[PDB]
């Protein structure tokens, strides 16, 4: 539907780098999930990443596998999840829509069937967070099928050769991890290769680094785990949980103008 594409050319049009904040469907309840999207929305979000509960404890800081935890514990099932993002879909016609989520959600019911529900919702790309570029195929080919954008991960170390193969499997947004190789040098060698725009989504808890980011040349960044962060420390006060999102959205927004 050209979301992803018309989002990047409006922010060159003002001079700017996306800022996507991610968020797991579900956290801390249904309702306050929908919310908080609607606030991070309203307070200059570009797109959103949105996460279908998972569990990866091994591997995944507090942050994220409480947000996990919470989003269980209200209930939140896939099915659930997939109205929500209809909602969010109906309520923001516009707004370029990423799913995160781990491989065990689609050996469910079956790799066309997930794609073909995120199709059905509106959702405009899939990341599947722990399958190697190796064994993608399946899940590219489901995602093109269903006019899904399939979203894959340059980690920070990626030879020319994989760059390769990035830049064309993606697209909508190229998911770089750089803080190995220099962050302007991955950067470069991605656009050479034509591929979708990229978002650095290494380590943005704050406003410097969405600021160095745009200022390395990518086109914007995801900020993985902070608008959680917010979440957690403040579940006790919704009201104050909304006003600190609101400040926090604004402030990485002011940075992706460096
Ligand atoms: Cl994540």
């Amino acid at each position: 539907m050209e979301r992803y594409e018309n989002l990047f050319a409006q922010l060159n049009d003002r001079r700017e780098g996306a800022f996507v904040p991610f968020v797991t469907l579900g956290d801390p309840g249904i309702e306050q999930s929908l919310k908080i999207i609607d606030t991070l929305i309203d307070a200059g979000a570009d797109a959103l990443e949105l996460g279908v509960p998972f569990s990866d404890p091994l591997a995944d800081g507090p942050t994220i596998q409480n947000a996990n935890l919470r989003a269980f514990a209200a209930g939140v099932t896939p099915a659930q999840c997939f109205e929500m993002l209809a909602l969010i879909r109906e309520k923001h016609p516009t707004i370029p829509i990423g799913l995160l989520m781990y491989a065990n959600l689609v050996f469910n019911n079956g790799i066309d069937a997930f794609y073909a529900r995120c199709e059905q919702v509106g959702v405009d790309s899939v990341l599947v967070a722990d399958v190697p570029v190796e064994e993608s195929a399946p899940f590219r080919q489901a995602a093109l099928r269903h006019n899904i954008a399939p979203i894959f991960i340059c980690p920070p170390n990626a030879d020319d050769d994989l760059l390769r193969q990035v830049a064309s499997y993606g697209r909508g947004y190229t998911y770089l991890l750089s803080r190995a190789l220099p962050l302007h040098h991955l950067i470069e060698k991605l656009k050479e290769y034509h591929a979708a725009p990229a978002l650095q989504g290494f380590g943005i808890s704050s406003p410097e680094q969405v600021s160095a980011a745009v200022r390395a040349g990518a086109a914007g960044a995801i900020s993985g785990s902070a608008i959680v962060k917010i979440i957690e420390k403040n579940l006790a006060s919704p009201k104050q949980m909304l006003a600190e999102l609101r400040s926090f959205v604004s402030a990485m927004k002011a940075a992706s103008r460096a």
